[PDB]
């Protein structure tokens, strides 16, 4: 059995990356063999998530479901051209390797086409620091496009970058370090 | 007179990122007709700052003091091979084209010299998306190195960058809206 | 008097790009005590291009022209997400703080807006590895967009940005060393 | 059996970057049923390439082999914090989702470890639009350092990354088309 989990970063209630991240889970659960778990990372306490706090037991628990999952949908709209605060803020508190041996689908909302690139120029090589076994496409939609009530062309590369990561998740042992530079110094 | 506003990012007690940062700002200040505040993000209110809530008193007057400086020093400690969460929060949390009109320097410190690239491929396309004026080169300085107690090549590279920051700080009304993509828009 | 320099890098005949930066060259020259010159890469000779041999008489007054401007106006066509081998190969052969001392204006012709992003991502670090002074803001075009014969919202950003270009240009002597990292050690 | 292509892209002769590329190729070859070729860009006609001419026949037939590649290491030593003009001008005429189920192992070489960020930030952006299914690690050596008369740590993380580059090769029809955003509309 698959451990999935998204994480979503919109600091906004009634967060439509939100939707998108639930929408992507929901869509690998249907077709693997695997359990979920959705971090809201405005659900956190922010004084423990900013200084790191790991004695709140909530923070503690979404820092190991993390580190315990065999694929991460990470989910955030676009501020200011990148991935918000706070789903960076979420990502600083995990260990240095954290993602290691792990797929990920990197997902993101914004109110205009033109910053697309934002997740592969500025998401995906955070990823790449943590170690992370393989990112899948990037999938990237506009506001507008929302309403699985979207466009049918943006509906198929959303299903296809969601059947890729599925694809991609590994339950073999041998792979549980891959990514990670020395994988005997752990994972 | 210049404004001039310091913004440090570093999430951790006794911050040698916010010692640059104030070593940056006293330089500028000790060469220029200029008054100066440095504002420490970790000194903000967490839940406030999460939730851009400008009724906190202390967060409002932050983003008033940046959104009225002539130049902006920026710094951060490199968190998985970028800038922190927490710097990006504030950033997240000042209007559109803050920036617009403003010089900006941006400074970093880093564990390894691997990362000094995170400044200019991470953090300069967030302020240049908030429509800066002028950015002019990044610093970025490896912990070890530092103790104006640092190696004499790396203090001529810091007091240059300090330096062209200076200069580049504009009196004239004339430069208020610059950088902006429609200035007649407002800035 | 500024000497301007455009350097557009599309390999492709009858460049849209090309009309952008010639566009701008003469915007600039109308309002400013300018000369200008425009630097085809594709018109090189390419052996002589890819191998960096300055005993060829066109690229070395090419590259002599580009070291001698107070301004640059840098045009690519977006290939694959950033811009083209062919104005890369022409930057790869300046100097190593080539652009010390000088103003830049990033400009870029696309298929889709989907790519705004690549020069604040790709270009615009690799303007300031070289030392450059001033990099004003990016303009991006969608293909279809152009025939000033362009739509009046887009035409304002970009009249806007080559604006700013130019009153960016610097004259003083003191400011021909700005953006390098050691100004003694030449420029 | 897998067929391997290595592109490595430094325009000068006596390549590191070459001999670097070559002993990846040498590795994933040992220990995987696999066949190899090594397309050296600076050995490519010049003209033909910046012109995308493929009645070049050898230009013709690197292109092919590219497309048929099972993985690629593509390796280019640090130009101006970036990739060559000349890696890249080969990689602009590849069609346009040419790396749709394939794997990618990226290495760099360059003259200081201050530019290790360039391939994470530079080079797997443009890998991941042309729809490449699986980019591993990526790997960086400072000059210096090589000579596998190499540093131990180093040359562990090497090994590691050409490992999980063999690793990570698919034989099956079924990954033929992944990474592609549309794989029904071929690949
Ligand atoms: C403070 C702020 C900054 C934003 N910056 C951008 C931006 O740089 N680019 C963009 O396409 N949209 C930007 N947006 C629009 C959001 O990305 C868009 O509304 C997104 O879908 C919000 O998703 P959410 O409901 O999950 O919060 C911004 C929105 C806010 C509130
Ligand atoms: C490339 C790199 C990545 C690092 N990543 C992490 C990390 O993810 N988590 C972490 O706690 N420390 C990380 N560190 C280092 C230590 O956290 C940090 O250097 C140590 O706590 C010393 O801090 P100080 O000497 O400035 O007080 C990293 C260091 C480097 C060089
Ligand atoms: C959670 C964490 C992650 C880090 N990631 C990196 C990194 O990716 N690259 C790096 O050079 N240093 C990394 N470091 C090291 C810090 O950048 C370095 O210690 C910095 O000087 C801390 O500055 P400060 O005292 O202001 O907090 C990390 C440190 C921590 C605690
Ligand atoms: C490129 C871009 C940048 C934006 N930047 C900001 C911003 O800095 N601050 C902001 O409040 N809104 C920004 N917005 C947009 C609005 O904040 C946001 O679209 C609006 O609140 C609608 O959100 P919703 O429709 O998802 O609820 C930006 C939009 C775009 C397209
Ligand atoms: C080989 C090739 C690759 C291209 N890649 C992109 C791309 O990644 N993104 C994009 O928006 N347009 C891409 N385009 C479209 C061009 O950017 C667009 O047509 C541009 O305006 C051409 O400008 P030019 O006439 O000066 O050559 C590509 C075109 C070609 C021929
Ligand atoms: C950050 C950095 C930038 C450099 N930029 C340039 C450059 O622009 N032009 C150049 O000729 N050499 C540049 N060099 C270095 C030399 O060109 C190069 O190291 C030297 O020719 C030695 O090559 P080899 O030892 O591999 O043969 C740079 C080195 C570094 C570390
Ligand atoms: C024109 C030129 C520009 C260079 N720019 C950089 C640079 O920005 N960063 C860096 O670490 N090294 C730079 N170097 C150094 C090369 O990356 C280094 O020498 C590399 O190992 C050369 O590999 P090669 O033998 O395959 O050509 C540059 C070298 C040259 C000739
Ligand atoms: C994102 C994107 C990527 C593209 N990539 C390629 C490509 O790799 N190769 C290619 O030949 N054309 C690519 N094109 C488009 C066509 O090559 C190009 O638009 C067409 O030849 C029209 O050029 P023109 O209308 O400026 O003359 C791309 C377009 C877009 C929007």
């Amino acid at each position: 059995t698959y451990s999935i989990v998204a994480i979503s970063g919109s600091p906004s209630r009634n967060s439509t990356t939100a939707k998108l991240a639930e929408y992507a889970l929901a869509h690998v659960l249907a077709r693997s063999d695997s359990q979920g778990r959705h971090i809201h990372v405005i659900d956190l306490d922010p004084k423990a998530l900013l200084r790191g706090d790991l004695s709140n037991a909530k923070l503690k628990e979404a820092v190991d479901a993390t580190c315990n999952a065999d694929g991460l949908i990470v989910a955030t709209p676009i501020y200011k051209a990148s991935y918000t605060g706070l789903l960076k803020a979420f990502l600083d508190i995990l260990p240095q390797f954290a993602l290691a041996g792990k797929a990920a689908l990197p997902l993101a909302t914004g109110g205009s086409p033109a910053h697309v690139l934002a997740l592969d120029y500025g998401l995906r090589p955070v990823l790449h620091s943590m170690g992370v076994r393989h990112v899948v496409q990037s999938f990237f939609m506009v506001q507008s496009q929302f309403s699985l009530a979207v466009e049918d062309d943006v509906a198929s590369q959303l299903n296809n970058a969601i059947d890729h990561f599925r694809l991609s998740l590994s339950s073999e042992p041998s792979t549980r370090h891959l990514g990670h530079p020395r994988p005997s110094l752990d994972a």
